[PDB]
């Protein structure tokens, strides 16, 4: 037991209308899941806080980073334990692409701080629903160095990447998504 | 150039009735000074965030170097650029002494977290109040490790014995100063 798996891309890329329709298709299946997400499923305080307030990157990344310390220790690790799918909304890979891509903090450093914050856990299969900042449902060249970002994480890792056309019809996904988890079950 | 200094310790230890006096001398010499402190300094809403109730120690420290990362950045280097003093009450080392000696943490990986959080910059001289820790065990390995920081760094630290009359110890502090002036 314990399965472990991510969604990535843009804001408004489909990320929490695909994790919930991959916990329908879990829970008909009888599959124990858990949906979370990133940021505030460690440190709810940590979400609130940034709504309103613009810091530099690297402070940014450290309080993601907290929030994910806590967020693996207190909710991810236990729900692995109990055997269940645990689904995150985002996940390191957003620091990434969003600090790292995004505002220029270096992937190494990131990497080396995430370590310990993770305490090592990566996700089995991350699914990054890739379109351009014009197609989001929710300035321009930031938002396509983060999509260009994940892009190229995904190319890295194409073993735990799936990259899906995220403007297609949302069962459309879903079902290529549950095709894509099928083997893992 | 611009000076550095930091004062760091146990809570109770004089640290910051210390910085508050070193402030008053030095702006009492005419030599600009740039007072300020950790937590807050750099995120002063931190100080909710680091009073979580059961956070990780790796929380903890991760909270404490996003403060750091935006204090160094928006109020230390600048205040260094236009040749302050700035003095801290308390810097990188509070975490290593508290989140590695005190609840564990792996001294590398806290410095590693640091070197972009602080883009490098280290104290001048830091002035450690040695406090004797009277959980208590807690506080004896915060204690214990601040003194390994200061043996490992003997040049930087300058350790000074906390139970002194508060008038002497300032006296100390100017006497190691005064061959930076
Ligand atoms: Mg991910
Ligand atoms: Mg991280
Ligand atoms: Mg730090
Ligand atoms: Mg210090
Ligand atoms: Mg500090
Ligand atoms: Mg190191
Ligand atoms: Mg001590
Ligand atoms: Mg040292």
């Amino acid at each position: 037991p314990g399965l472990f798996l991510t969604l990535e891309g843009l804001d408004g890329s489909g990320k929490t209308t695909q994790a919930r329709r991959l916990a329908a298709f879990l829970e008909a299946q009888g599959r124990p899941v858990l949906l979370t997400r990133e940021p505030g499923g460690g440190l709810p305080e940590v979400r609130s806080l940034l709504l309103t307030q613009e810091l530099s990157p690297e402070a940014e990344y450290l309080l993601f980073s907290a929030d994910r310390a806590e967020h693996v220790r207190k909710v991810i690790l236990p729900g692995l334990a109990a055997g269940k799918v645990v689904i995150s909304d985002r996940y390191l890979d957003s620091s990434l692409a969003f600090q790292g891509y995004g505002r220029g903090l270096p992937l190494p450093w990131l990497r080396e701080v995430a370590r310990e914050a993770t305490r090592g856990l990566k996700p089995r299969l991350t699914f990054l629903l890739d379109l351009p900042p014009e197609a989001a449902l929710r300035g321009l060249e930031f938002f396509r160095r983060v999509r260009e970002g994940y892009l190229a994480l995904a190319r890295a890792e194409p073993g735990r990447f799936v990259v899906l056309d995220a403007t297609l019809p949302e069962e459309e996904i879903a079902r290529a998504i549950q095709a894509h988890l099928r083997p893992l079950l």
